[PDB]
């Protein structure tokens, strides 16, 4: 199913949007749809995750405004997140 990330901060900046549509299979994964993400907005890449391929715990993702783990099931129309931490103190 279709489904779109909302970038905010830092993260759009590098990406160059504030929304992105991805369209993954019917049993993606949070992180199925991140990896299309990074695919569609590659200046995301090392941002999002660290030098082992994994999600920096200090980026936070949700789905339909609850935190996510990148193992949770997807479906049609979600709204996906990415937060990156603040710069001040
Ligand atoms: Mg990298
Ligand atoms: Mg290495």
């Amino acid at each position: 199913g279709s489904m779109e990330w909302k970038l905010f901060a830092d993260l759009a900046e590098v990406a160059g949007s504030r929304t992105v549509r991805v369209d993954v299979d019917g049993d993606a994964t949070v992180g199925d749809a991140l990896d299309a993400l990074v695919g569609a907005h590659p200046a995301l890449e090392s941002r999002v995750f660290g030098d082992d391929g994994e999600l920096y715990d200090h980026i936070n993702v949700l789905r339909n405004g609850e935190a996510a783990a990148l193992g949770e099931a997807t479906a049609a129309g979600d709204e996906l997140a990415l937060f990156p931490p603040v710069s001040g103190g």
